[PDB]
């Protein structure tokens, strides 16, 4: 399952996932690709800012759906 990421900065990360995977899952993806620890993150999806505890399919977040991320770095 693939879903994009983007940031405010304007560049998309690409990240495999599993549909049951947690946002904190995919938080560990991110921290992986570009060095920013989950605590600093916010992923926003169709405008709703999603919480770690939750799963993408929890949102309805399906194949090459995208995530906005946003920091507080």
């Amino acid at each position: 399952l693939q879903i994009f990421v983007k940031t405010l900065t304007g560049k998309t990360i690409t990240l495999e996932v599993e549909p049951s995977d947690t946002i904190e899952n995919v938080k560990a993806k991110i921290q992986d690709k570009e060095x920013i620890p989950p605590d600093q993150q916010r992923l926003i999806f169709a405008g709703k800012q999603l919480e770690d505890g939750r799963t993408l399919s929890d949102y309805n977040i399906q194949k090459e759906s995208t995530l906005h991320l946003v920091l507080r770095l």
